[PDB]
RNA sequence: UGGGAGGUCGUCUAACGGUAGGACGGCGGACUCUGGAUCCGCUGGUGGAGGUUCGAGUCCUCCCCUCCCAGCCA
């Protein structure tokens, strides 16, 4: 009889702020074998889409975050649509009308800002003419209290509040009203959503007992916040999940992260939601406001990409140049899985994996300042880059060991110093100052490929 | 202000009332080369006050701040 849901909101896209939350649910639902459903919450005919409205569930499943029921698919319990159901939310917000919980509240047509009065009587002669009506739930003294599930007797005063709307003038559910209907009609065992929630919790109580159902189990988790410490969304620089799978990063690496940022770990911070489930921690979450970190997050993606195996990574990396613009070249898998292989100790990103075994791929990789301004245009760069090419020729043997005899053996030939042997040789076949190993790189470039970048710099060299 | 929720290094997080520790960042070494990366190291916090105590992040009280609900938003 477990049945947990995410309602979503179609409003441009969703951040790690709603993911973590819906990431909860969805194990939730796992570890205990229930239904996870998808419930689209777009009551606000103001900002209602489709185009947000879809790019949500993509994303979700690129978290790897399956649902049973959904707008996508089938359901039984449907339509899942906030929008596709105002023949519901009609005769229950009428039921209210008759216990005189609910009362048809006429407003002025001559000003859209001010009432008129009170009464259960259907103002037919003043809808049909203009005048915009709503129904509203008259809020009895008392307490309405609920046991959460995170923060414990959560008691409120009806008091302090009041009758708010139940239904927009143009015939549309406000909210709480339509979360109580659904979270009934669609059998809901556990509702876990955000926290800014926790205080309409109270308002929807009033309404199961008022209908006389039984509430759910309910229970409100910390919510992630930006730099000022205010509500996710998107002007905290960029939180949206649409975002980091732009930027290179994993999802496995992220999903790792959302349930180590409030959830904790038993052990060894980095993992997956794989062998975290039976080991889930419904209440040992957090307690607080969690502010997001691109650095900590950045950290755990890039270490992701050091542990699993090395065809798992080549793979996400070539799906992730198909969401991204720019595109893969065409060369050899075992000597891209070299070039792979040593670059992936660097990057803690896919971009940055991409901008960086470039020069690997193609050849026509530029130089970066840097390398030029400081060790190329030296007057004494050139006739080091002349035994370069020299030494190697002889080199019937290609591997690190031997392309490491060389270098060193260099450095240490008045030459020129450490350092100054190491850059030019690396920026000769690389572009830029920082790569792999320079012992990696001059070997996996092959024995041709480096004579050629030996050359290519040498024939620059005169400006 | 009304009503809720929460405060520990900059950030995420440990501490039977009894050592304020561990990580990310940052700063520094090392890697007989680069450094985003890799091992370690290094400072850095109890939101602020009174009191009960041998002693309090932990218990009581006052003060302060932060976020949410006080929309025909969700
Ligand atoms: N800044 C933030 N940080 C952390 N969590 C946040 C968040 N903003 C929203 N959430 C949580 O994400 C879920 C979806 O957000 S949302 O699309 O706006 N939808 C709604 O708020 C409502 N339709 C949910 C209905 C319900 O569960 O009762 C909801 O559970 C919501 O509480």
């Amino acid at each position: 009889l477990v049945r947990v849901r995410f309602a979503p909101s179609p409003t441009g896209h969703l951040h790690v702020g709603g993911a973590r939350t819906a990431l909860f649910n969805w194990m939730f639902a796992r570890k205990e074998g229930g239904k996870f459903i998808l419930r689209i919450e777009d009551t606000d005919t103001e900002r209602s889409s489709r185009e947000y409205e879809q790019q949500i569930l993509e994303s979700l499943r690129w978290c790897g975050l399956d649902w049973d029921e959904g707008p996508d698919i089938g359901g039984d319990f449907g339509p899942y649509r906030q929008s596709e159901r105002l023949e519901i939310y009609r005769e229950y917000a009428e039921k209210l009308v008759e216990d005189k919980r609910a009362y048809y509240v006429v407003y002025d047509k001559e000003d859209p800002s001010k009432e008129l009065f009170t009464t259960y009587e259907y103002p037919h002669e003043y809808k049909e003419k203009g005048h915009p009506v709503t129904i509203k739930f008259k809020v009895l003294p008392g307490k309405t209290s609920f046991e959460d599930l995170l923060k414990g007797y959560m008691e409120f005063d009806n008091s302090t509040l009041e009758d708010f709307i139940i239904m927009k003038s143009n015939g549309f559910p406000t909210y709480n009203f339509a979360v109580v209907v659904d979270d009934h009609l669609m059998r809901i065992s556990h509702v876990f959503r955000g926290e800014d929630h926790l205080s309409n919790t109270p308002k929807q109580l009033m309404i199961y007992e008022a209908f006389g159902w039984e509430a759910p189990v309910f229970m409100h988790i910390p919510l992630i916040l930006g730099s000022d410490r205010t509500p996710l969304s998107k002007r905290h620089g960029a939180t949206s999940v649409e975002h980091f799978r732009r930027e290179g990063i994993l999802s496995r690496a992220l999903m790792n992260y959302l349930a180590l940022l409030g959830w904790r770990v038993e052990g060894d911070e980095i993992f997956t939601i794989e062998e975290k489930l039976q080991s889930f921690d419904p209440k040992d979450i957090s307690n607080k406001g969690v502010i997001f970190d691109y650095q900590k997050l950045e950290w755990v993606n890039g270490k992701h990409m050091r542990r699993i195996d090395l065809e798992d990574l080549k793979r996400e990396f070539i799906e992730w140049a198909k969401y991204a613009g720019k595109e893969i070249p065409s060369v050899d898998e075992r000597y891209f899985s070299e070039t792979l292989r040593i670059c992936r100790e660097k990057v803690n990103t896919l971009s940055q994996l991409y901008d960086i075994m470039y020069p690997f791929m193609n050849d026509d990789y530029e130089y970066e300042k840097d390398y030029v301004e400081k060790f190329l245009k030296r007057e004494e760069a050139e006739r080091v880059l002349e035994e370069a090419k020299k030494a190697f020729k002889d080199l019937n043997s290609w591997n690190m060991e031997e392309i490491e005899k060389t270098l060193r053996d260099l450095s240490e030939k008045g030459l020129a110093s450490k350092k100054v042997v190491f850059q030019l040789i690396r920026g000769a076949v690389t572009g830029k100052l920082v790569t792999p190993g320079l012992f990696e790189t001059i070997e996996v470039l092959g024995k041709e490929r480096t004579l050629k970048r030996l050359e290519r710099t040498l024939q620059f060299l005169k400006k």
